[PDB]
């Protein structure tokens, strides 16, 4: 399923979309992205269509 992730920094809005199979793996990829691309703060997941929200 298509996984969506959006990061909201203090001065850098970054958002993208990545397809995966499950959330466990998504969390692996999605988290690795938010942790590498930007910072990893709060984590709000959406059960509407596999969406990940993290800001710091």
């Amino acid at each position: 399923t298509t996984y969506k992730l959006i990061l909201n920094l203090k001065q850098a809005k970054e958002e993208a979309i990545k397809e995966l199979v499950d959330a466990a793996t998504a969390e692996k990829y999605f988290k690795l992205y938010a942790n590498a691309k930007t910072v990893e703060g709060v984590w709000t997941y959406k059960d509407e269509t596999k969406t990940f929200t993290v800001t710091e």
